[PDB]
């Protein structure tokens, strides 16, 4: 609504930092407790920054305050009373989707020492996929371009609820999923289309390509896209027109949906609304009802 345009400010007393979650692109990310909003939250910090860096922090808060949807990680507001500056987000119960997918994969089931996890079902994969596509419909409606859509950037809550966020990790500290394109910028090439790699053009359509890769991650239980390849080999495949293989178990319509995300020409890719409609329909016809363990 119109009120979400205005950033909510939070009192410093109401935030208690607990532990570091990882190094972010502009500062440390912490698990914290938040009172009068106790609940667990994740906070992004900005320590002893310049005037321009603090200006950018408020501009990012003004962007996020207005992105509020059922399938978008909740932004609660900021605290700029002291140093560091703090951005507050919800801390989801079941962590990141990439870890979740791997924890429910055939290998995790086979290697479990005690009580095994349940292998993620096709119905559960469809349910996760439709929620991510729903969040992407919302972000496109807001003219927001994500640029780093991947399962590691999705979070899982209770009742297999899934939301899209962006941890915004330091790409220099954690370089596994990033490549220094042109020797200049760290970018997530394995999830990117040819125009984003070659011309650094990011749009709703390059996010659609990434969504296709996220569907591939879901149906492969969180495997790294193009895991058989070096970064330079990945770039050669993407720019030449080779595609990720069909997951062992995937509805054929779902693999064809992925292929539709991977059209070389951005304007010829499947439209986000259509992707969401198809996944929503498949998920409703194969609902989630089995218990999920481990
Ligand atoms: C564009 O809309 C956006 C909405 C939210 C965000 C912030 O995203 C995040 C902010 C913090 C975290 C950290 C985090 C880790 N584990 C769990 N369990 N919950 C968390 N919170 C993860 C995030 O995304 C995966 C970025 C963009």
């Amino acid at each position: 609504g119109a009120m979400d345009t205005f950033v909510q400010h939070i009192k410093r007393h109401n935030i208690v930092l607990k532990r570091e979650l990882g190094e972010g692109a502009f500062g440390k990310v912490f698990l914290a407790e938040c009172y009068n909003l106790k609940i667990l939250v994740a906070v992004k910090t900005l320590k002893d920054a310049s005037d321009n860096a603090r200006k950018d922090f408020h501009r990012e808060a003004e962007l996020l305050t207005n992105l509020q949807h059922e399938h978008i990680v909740k932004f609660y507001g900021v605290c700029v009373e002291g140093d560091p500056l703090i951005m507050v987000f919800e801390y989801m119960k079941h962590g990141d989707l990439n870890k979740f997918l791997r924890a429910h994969g055939p290998d995790a089931v086979l290697m479990a020492e005690g009580n095994p996890p349940t292998e993620l079902t096709q119905s559960q994969m469809l349910h996760i996929a439709q929620q991510i596509a729903a969040g992407m419909v919302y972000l496109a409606s807001q003219h927001f371009v994500h640029r780093d859509l991947a399962t590691r950037n999705c979070l899982v809550g209770e009742n297999l609820l899934v939301k899209i966020g962006d941890f915004g990790m330091s790409r220099d500290v954690y370089s596994t999923d990033y490549y220094r394109v042109g020797g200049h910028t760290m970018l997530p090439i394995r999830w990117m289309p040819p125009e984003s790699i070659m011309y650094r053009k990011f749009t709703t359509e390059s996010d659609v390509w990434s969504l296709g890769v996220v569907l591939w991650e879901i149906f492969t239980y969180g495997k790294q896209p193009w895991y058989q390849l070096s970064n330079n080999e990945v770039i050669e495949c993407i720019t030449q027109g080779r595609v990720l293989q069909r997951p062992r178990t995937c509805p054929q319509e779902v693999y064809e949906l992925m292929l539709g995300c991977w059209q070389r020409e951005p304007h010829m890719r499947k439209n986000i609304k259509g992707i969401h409609t198809l996944l929503q329909n498949l998920a409703k016809a194969s609902p989630v009802y089995l218990d999920i363990l481990g």
